[PDB]
């Protein structure tokens, strides 16, 4: 196989676990924001330049696939151009140039060294080791090609804000270009290239241990500092800022990886289908890396668009975790026969149910201990999150019970499927409560709760076979798909109608409902449908078990 895809979930757990460590440490004030800069300086001024220098000196340029680099770089330049032109057209005069600077940098600059490299290493270290080189070429060449342009627009803004000025364009260009040169990523690549040539790629035996020690310390240290910097960074954005942020995160995490993939398929005219495919897949995963923390640092250095950029970088980081897991598996499925693919979807489900369960336990613990479970709409959220926890238990039980008895499968299917219908129902009932709350009303909490669990249990009672199935979604056949479908059509209608009525704390609950409704749509589409089917089986499994992670992201 082209990707060791089984190595990705541990690598994401490493990455986002160490980010979560840093986030917990900042939240708990184990480290204050001023103490965090001590780690940030080590990370950025010592560990990163050592890592860059080391890898640059070792790098065999007579084995670089320049067509991959040109592809990713043209893809980034395209997204930069698109976001820049589109920003200049859409943004208002008073900050169009800061936006046209920072939004294209945001949309293109990846978290390549801290998050990209551990993930690439996990996937490709054994199967395609030269792909690890391209982190160190794409990420710096990306900066020195695209960042000066964005900085030039920030210097144009700074010039224009200094309204009395009439100063020269060459100052703007040189000053933007100099900020690129001053970046450790850029200058240690020039230096590392110089010592690649001087040293015939041999790092000196007596300097190698130092460069190992500093460079190897980078990854965890950077991920932890990324966690610390993520604390307190998502501010309540305006509607327009939130839509813009969604668009820019879509640029970074959807448009850019699609263009990376397309460009590799244009420009890699090499012969081997397997090499072409794995490189194409790597192009997509490369595009999926979150925004680099450096962009937020630039925004702070310019004092421009800082809330959008900082929030978006944080949100991009959190959103990249599932997108990257989901994408990498999705891109692996074409290479898998249908039974290895069935077990792959259960492995995905198990992996997702682990994180979701942990996130749900935390979310429930917060809602219970804060006693927010006594309030509305939070009590309905609490019931939804209980149902989501029982779904995640259902998956981990199903993983081990999947073909191992018969009546056990019925009890494992019974509780798990009833909870899955409940998650769907509570998604609608939650939106209903938001409408009723926004209306003023004596809200019928007891009826809402007992329906949100009893209607699911009655739906499964009505359903109560396919005993040999690996996938629980078909364990009671087409009649299960019908019962699931009607449940989803109920919940989608109920939720969409009640959110529409609501449109005539509570805002976060609307965001949860929107995101879950998009998920219910996937599982309804997949039920209405019954390679694209295995892909939406993945999106259904992903949602069915992973919905608790969305709940956590919005309440945590
Ligand atoms: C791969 C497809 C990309 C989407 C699944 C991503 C790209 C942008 C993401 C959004 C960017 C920012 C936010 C704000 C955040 O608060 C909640 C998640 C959300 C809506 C994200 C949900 C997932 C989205 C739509
Ligand atoms: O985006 C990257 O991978 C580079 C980077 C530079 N300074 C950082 C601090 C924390 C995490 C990553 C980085």
């Amino acid at each position: 196989p082209s990707m060791s895809i089984t190595r990705l979930f541990p690598a994401l757990l490493e990455c986002f676990g160490i980010v979560l460590c840093g986030y917990i440490a900042g939240r708990a004030n184990v480290i204050t924001s001023t103490q965090a800069k001590g780690l940030g300086n080590f990370v950025s001024r010592f560990a990163l330049p050592a890592l860059l220098f080391k890898n640059m000196v070792v790098l065999n340029f007579s084995n670089v696939d320049w067509s991959f680099l040109y592809s990713i770089l043209i893809a980034k330049a395209s997204v930069f151009f698109i976001v820049c032109v589109l920003t200049l057209l859409v943004a208002s005069p008073d900050s169009r140039f800061s936006k046209a600077g920072l939004f294209p940098i945001f949309a293109t600059q990846s978290n390549d060294f801290a998050l990209g490299y551990p993930i690439v290493e996990a996937l490709y270290q054994t199967t395609y080791p030269e792909y690890l080189q391209y982190i160190y070429l794409v990420a710096p060449i990306s900066l020195m090609m695209l960042n000066p342009i964005g900085f030039i627009f920030c210097e144009i803004q700074k010039w224009k804000d200094t309204q009395n000025a009439s100063q020269n364009k060459i100052k703007i260009v040189g000053l933007g270009l100099l900020r690129v040169l001053q970046n450790p990523i850029v200058f240690m690549v020039f230096i590392g290239i110089a010592f690649n040539f001087i040293l015939d790629r041999k790092v000196p035996v007596y300097v190698e241990n130092f460069l190992d020690g500093l460079g190897n310390s980078f990854s965890g240290s950077a991920l932890f500092y990324l966690g610390l910097t993520m604390v307190g960074k998502i501010k309540r954005l305006k509607k327009s800022a939130f839509v813009v942020l969604i668009l820019l995160i879509t640029a970074k995490l959807l448009v850019l990886p699609l263009l990376c993939r397309e460009m590799v398929e244009l420009l890699d005219k090499g012969d081997s289908v397997v090499n072409h495919t794995s490189l194409s897949n790597y192009a997509f995963l490369y595009g999926v890396f979150p925004v680099a923390p450096g962009v937020a640092i630039f925004a702070t250095q310019f004092n421009m668009e800082v809330e959008i950029i900082t929030s978006g970088m944080v949100i991009s980081t959190f959103v990249s975790a599932p997108i990257m897991y989901v994408s990498a598996w999705l891109l692996t499925f074409p290479t898998m026969d249908p039974k290895p693919l069935a077990y792959a979807i259960q492995n995905v489900s198990f992996d997702i149910s682990i994180v979701s369960l942990i996130s749900l336990i935390w979310s429930l613990a917060i809602l219970l201990l804060s006693k927010k479970y006594k309030q509305l709409p939070h009590m309905l959220t609490t019931n939804l999150l209980i149902a989501q926890s029982i779904v995640c238990a259902g998956m981990m039980i199903w993983n081990f019970v999947k073909e191992k008895n018969f009546v056990g499968q019925i009890l494992v299917f019974v509780l798990l499927y009833s909870s899955l219908y409940s998650t769907y129902l509570w998604t609608g009932l939650l939106a209903i409560s938001l409408f009723l709350l926004k209306k003023r009303v004596q809200i019928p909490v007891g009826i809402i709760i007992i329906s949100g669990w009893g209607i699911p249990a009655l739906l499964v009672g009505v359903l109560l076979h396919n005993g040999d199935s690996i996938d629980s979604a078909f364990f009671y056949g087409k009649e299960q798909m019908i019962t699931t479908a009607v449940t989803l059509f109920c919940s989608i209608l109920i939720a969409g109608i009640s959110l529409m009525c609501m449109n005539q704390q509570l805002t976060r609950h609307v965001l949860l409902c929107l995101l879950l409704i998009i998920g219910l749509f996937a599982n309804l589409s997949s039920c209405l449908w019954w390679r694209l089917y295995v892909e939406l089986q993945f999106f259904c499994a992903v949602f069915n078990f992973g919905q608790g992670f969305i709940s956590f992201g919005i309440f945590g």
